């Protein structure tokens, strides 16, 4: 048996291995440490601290601080003045003296970055919040948004699904601009010492007289002493926000507009309704022992996606459709699929639900990706109630093609969030604040489609390879949106044009098989750095990993070059850097939450893409 099939049994095993009992799998979600600086500043607020997690915390910020004393958005990455203010205000917080070592690096780096002032709105608002910055200064978004209708501009489904729930909660937090001010010894002033004039962070699109002018005008609006409906307004931002919380207690399953609505209950003086209970409860379940005695807090949690991938790798590894751990694992998500309507609904309100979320409970806010890849995975196996299996897929499928945007391509939440308008705004400085369709989300929707048999005859799937064929790129690569990056895109589209029945002998495919070549490293693996993003001389370019060896490898499989050099170096990577367990280490993140700004470290990619790649290899080699 060649090297690469034994390498492929123990990878099984190892995945196997990680399998709960309950038939799912789960793996951290990693991202930065302001996830846990502003839980410090929440327990804060909600004058909940708890000294033993304080110090866990207070670890764990040490843990990932440099040794130049930044903190940086992802493995090896440039220092990060939002993420480093954060970190030095907790860690001061906590205890630590500006006197201490890390404590002083860490403040010369802010301030040669022009400190404070230089820094995005959502630092300079949870400074705010704990007295540190003037609520003057922080753009306001005023809670009579809620009068806004679903045609107006700036409504709130204007805004992307996990910025929506942000925009309204801080609508509360803004009108009343509470002040919760921290201990004397944890003060932060200097932080406005600057080596460099200070530079205003703007809106990611660029604002404008309008936008200057609204924002004034609402500040000024602020400073009168009556305004006629806030009420109201305010009722309806809290009444939106109660509707929907999730069943986990957090909104949305994500950490910023969870932590936004708990501070606009506190405001609100619900400290002792069940929606402020159940969402403080609900905290734990995100948080992480770590083994060198941290804690950490999850920006979200990956299970559905972690087990319809797991699926669908043990699938392609061979494992019988019927194997009692993937039954198991298909039994589980059949119960996960989501029968209510969610905010998706405004713009396809006759649309039956069929989506299934990342997390465990967040029925408002089912995803395409997982949608595609669970339906695929069920679409893999064979269970006990063949019938069950049979209406979730055709309901799930039923609901991803309801959800197709006007261009062709899909977004992740929402049809045709593509307004322009949330762009301009002074709140949006920071991460994608809308959910237009992506190449990545297409191209999984696709991989779904075609493994039921379907293609191009269908206008879905051309409308959507259209769509494909008008995004690629000049060098014959896809961009990534939630992976990192034009590997992760264009290794999701290849497979997804083969799996649809695209001829790959075309000229377009060959030239993205050749860009994928082109990038292969010395030592046979393929890597791309998160600095990909904002940096040209980085696409496709980066220490080699596991996952994005893997997402190239089945790029060259599905276009019919299995049987090449640069495939059987990249298997041979693949096998030369297993770990002794099966599984394999992966320092540096491959997923992205919003491109250049947050980036994020999914724990299984780095067990379940190989055991993927390496499966699909087998059949090409065994077919
Ligand atoms: C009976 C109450 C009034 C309901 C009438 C609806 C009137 C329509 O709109 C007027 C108020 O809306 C203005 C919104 O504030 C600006 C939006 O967002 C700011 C930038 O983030
Ligand atoms: C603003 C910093 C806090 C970051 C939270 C932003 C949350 C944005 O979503 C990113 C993570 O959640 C993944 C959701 O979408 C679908 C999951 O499948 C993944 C790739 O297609």
């Amino acid at each position: 048996a060649p090297a690469y099939a034994r390498t492929l049994d123990r990878a099984v095993e190892y995945l196997l291995s990680c399998q709960k009992d309950e038939g799912y799998w789960w793996g951290p979600l990693l991202s930065n440490v302001t996830m846990e600086a502003e839980y410090v500043l929440l327990c804060h607020i909600l004058d909940r601290v708890d000294r033993d997690r304080m110090e866990k915390i207070r670890r764990y910020l040490l843990h990932e601080q440099r040794e130049d004393g930044t903190w940086a958005l992802y493995p090896g990455g440039p220092p990060d003045l939002d993420t480093t203010i954060e970190a030095y205000v907790a860690l001061k917080y906590i205890g630590m003296s500006r006197d201490e070592e890390p404590m002083q690096k860490a403040l010369r780096f802010i301030q040669s970055q022009g400190g404070i002032e230089s820094s995005r709105v959502f630092t300079r608002m949870w400074l705010a919040l704990v007295g540190e910055y003037p609520w003057e200064k922080v753009p306001m978004v005023p809670p009579e948004i809620m009068f806004l209708g679903k045609r107006m501009p700036l409504n709130i489904y204007e805004f992307g699904s996990w910025a929506r729930a942000t925009v309204v909660a801080l609508s509360i937090v803004m009108s009343r601009q509470p002040v919760f001010p921290l201990p004397e010894r944890a003060r932060v002033p200097e932080l406005y010492e600057t080596d460099v004039p200070p530079r205003r962070r703007g809106a990611k699109g660029g604002g404008g007289w309008i936008f200057d002018a609204l924002d004034r005008a609402l500040h000024g609006y602020q400073k009168l002493s009556v305004h006629p409906f806030r009420r109201a307004a305010e009722i309806r931002a809290l009444d939106w926000l109660l509707e929907r919380q999730a069943g986990d207690g957090s909104w949305g399953g994500i950490q910023p507009p969870w932590f936004y609505a708990l501070i606009a209950l506190k405001i609100l003086d619900m400290t002792q309704h069940p929606a402020f209970i159940k969402g403080w409860e609900g905290l734990e379940l995100y948080g992480v022992e770590l083994d060198y005695g941290g804690w950490m807090f999850q920006a979200s949690i990956s299970p559905v996606w972690d087990t319809g991938l797991a699926v669908l790798a043990l699938r392609a590894a061979g494992l019988p459709a019927d194997h009692d751990r993937l039954v198991k694992a298909g039994e589980w998500l059949l119960d996960r699929q989501i029968t209510v309507p969610g905010d998706w609904a405004v713009k396809r309100p006759n649309l039956k639900p069929g989506g299934f979320a990342f997390q465990f409970d967040n029925v408002y806010y089912p995803d395409v990706c997982d949608t595609a890849v669970v339906v695929w995975a069920l679409n893999t196996l064979r269970l006990p109630d063949e019938r069950r299996r049979r209406d979730a897929m055709t309901k799930g499928f039923r609901w991803i093609v309801g959800m197709q945007s006007s261009n062709g391509g899909w977004g992740a939440y929402d049809v045709d969030n593509t307004s322009d308008l949330p762009n301009h705004i002074p709140f949006s400085d920071f991460g994608e604040v809308t959910d237009p369709p992506s190449e990545d989300v297409t191209a999984h929707v696709l991989e779904c489609f075609g493994s039921f048999g379907y293609d191009d005859a269908w206008k879905v799937i051309r409308r959507a390879v259209e769509y494909l064929k008008r995004e690629q790129k000049p060098d014959g690569s896809w961009f990534g949106r939630w992976g990192v990056n034009y590997l992760y895109g264009t290794g999701a589209v290849v497979s997804a044009l083969k799996a649809v029945g695209i001829d790959t002998r075309e000229p377009y495919i060959q030239k993205a098989l050749d860009w994928v070549e082109q990038h292969q490293n010395p030592d046979g693996g393929w890597g791309e750095d998160c600095r990909s993003y904002e940096d040209p001389a980085y696409a496709g370019k980066g220490a080699s990993t596991p996952s994005q060896t893997a997402w190239a490898l089945m790029a060259l499989i599905a276009g019919g070059r299995a049987e090449s050099e640069a495939a059987r170096r990249g298997v041979q990577y693949l096998v030369e850097t297993q770990r002794p367990d099966g599984g394999w280490d992966e320092p540096y993140y491959t997923g992205t939450g919003f491109p250049g700004d947050f980036y994020l470290g999914y724990t299984m990619y780095r067990h379940v893409f190989p055991t993927l790649a390496l499966g699909r290899y087998k059949q090409a080699i065994e077919r």
